[PDB]
Parts: C-alpha cells; sequence; structure tokens
C-alpha cells in the first residue's frame, strides 16, 4: 500500500511539477516579454506623436 | 478483517494525498505565477501610462 502510495506520489508529483515549472518559463517568457514590448511601443508611440 | 482494513487504507490514503500533494505543486505555481504576473503586468501598465 505505501509502495502504491509512492508510485501515485511520483507519477502526480511529476506532472504537475513539470506544469508548474515549464509555467515559471511562460512567466520569465512574460517578464522580458514586457520589458521589450515596453520600449518598442514606446519608440512607435513617441515617433507618432510627433 | 483488519487486512482489508489496512489494504483500504493504503488505496484510499495513497490517491487522496496524491492529489493533495500535487494541489501543492499548482499552489506554489499559483504562488511564483502571481509573483511574476505581479511585475510583468506592472511593466507592461506603466509602459502605457505614458
Amino acid at each position: 500500500a505505501m509502495s502504491m502510495a509512492v508510485e501515485s506520489t511520483g507519477n502526480a508529483k511529476a506532472e504537475a511539477e513539470s506544469r508548474a515549472e515549464a509555467a515559471r518559463i511562460e512567466g520569465e517568457g512574460s517578464v522580458l516579454q514586457a520589458k521589450l514590448k515596453a520600449q518598442a511601443l514606446a519608440i512607435e508611440t513617441e515617433a507618432e506623436l510627433e
């Protein structure tokens, strides 16, 4: 029974942590994607302002 | 009878603890995903404010 416990832990644990630690990547993607679009859109808008 | 008790304990125990300890992973996913989207959305919004 504590065997089947360890397989269940490993399976659900592995799947969930894979999803969350990938969401870390989409998160840092959001971080520096916001940072880049900040100045990018900034220069389009300040070029269309004049 | 206390045998079938131990198999029932092991099975239900294992399934439920696998689900809860995976929910721990989605929970820490929520933790640092909120932390990342905080500053990410912060910099989109403070870049569109000007």
